[PDB]
């Protein structure tokens, strides 16, 4: 047999970055196996919202792998690309329904599932760069979820402030102004329990870090063929950007559309095409992406929203078993 390191954000009150499953498959079992079985050990509902997404320690790109694929496969294929240890495989939520927050609030493990692996995110992304007010407030929220001086001595020497806040507001507050601060936004949110406070988590984080959407530098049109910013997500589901400052413009909502169907652009350019029939309209909707990575990792999106939108465990994408935890 052979086996599959899965990292993911189901807490498991150890270190953060450490949190992953190791489980064994076969020449048959497929990605949509490896991922319920995960998912099922922490009794998920919302199931149809987890992908697996195949990064490189090395690189930018990152793989995100269709459900009806086989691991061994998958797998053995970026195996002749570079070596076992410099990949990483991690379960994330990408396809979420139509109003998420609302709807995992009746799923707990999915919900703290997605306030980790945004927080993670956050930390990753944008801490450092963000208004102190909004810093400070989103760090506490975590102390707050997560739980006088004698309490915060032990948060610096022994806990490590680092955890909580970006080091850009740590070495530009005095010691005594953050503990003052501390306690009086810690003061506000100070009744509120783990849900009310996660969710007011995202309240404040949304207005300035967009993490229910993916976008992706692409073109449009197949005869005059127009750069954009395609926005994939549950409010919008297909839209372009003008302006980031300006809201996206609507293409088409995931339940119009009637097959998904994936190329390379036919010439010496590795570019990728992606070609959408769209119900109602006549002339499909015809994506070029850079590469075709970018176009799988697209095509792969979009197919996860049609198949949450609508039902069905199928896939619209148009194409030429024992798992164990452990």
């Amino acid at each position: 047999e052979r086996v599959l390191k899965v990292f993911h954000y189901f807490e498991n009150s150890s270190e953060p970055t450490t949190w992953a499953s190791i489980i064994r498959h076969g020449d048959a079992t497929d990605v949509r196996g490896i991922i319920q079985k995960i998912v099922d050990c922490h009794k998920v509902k919302n199931v149809a919202c987890y992908g697996l997404r195949l990064s490189h320690l090395q690189s930018e790109e990152v793989h995100w792998l269709h459900l009806d694929m086989g691991v061994s496969n998958v797998r053995e294929k970026f195996e002749l690309a570079h070596p076992p240890e410099e990949w990483k495989y991690e379960l994330r939520i990408r396809y979420l329904p139509k109003g998420f927050l609302n709807q995992f609030t009746e799923d707990k493990p999915t919900l703290n599932f997605f306030y980790q692996q945004v927080k993670n995110d956050y930390m990753l992304e944008i801490a450092d760069q963000v208004d102190q007010e909004i810093a400070l407030k989103l760090g506490c929220l975590e102390i707050r979820r997560s739980y006088k001086k004698s309490n915060y001595e032990v948060l610096e020497k022994d806990v490590g402030l680092r955890r909580f806040f970006p080091k850009s507001l740590l070495d530009s507050v005095a010691a005594a102004t953050l503990a003052a601060l501390i306690q009086q936004t810690f003061r506000q949110f100070a009744n509120l329990n783990r849900e009310e406070s996660i969710l007011k988590f995202f309240e404040i984080l949304s207005p300035v870090y967009r993490f229910d959407k993916e976008c992706f530098k692409c073109a449009l049109g197949s005869s005059w063929i127009i750069s954009v910013e395609l926005a994939i997500g549950p409010e919008e589901g297909i839209s372009y950007l003008t302006d980031k400052g300006a809201n996206p413009t609507h293409l088409a909502d995931f339940n119009q559309v009637q097959t998904i169907q994936y190329s390379n652009s036919e010439d010496k350019d590795r570019k990728g095409m992606l070609q959408l029939k769209i119900a109602g309209a006549p002339e499909p909707l015809t994506v070029t992406a850079p590469s075709l990575t970018i176009a799988e990792n697209m095509a792969d999106l979009i197919d996860g929203y049609c198949r949450l939108v609508n039902g069905a465990t199928q896939s619209f994408i148009i194409r030429p078993d024992y798992a164990e935890i452990i």
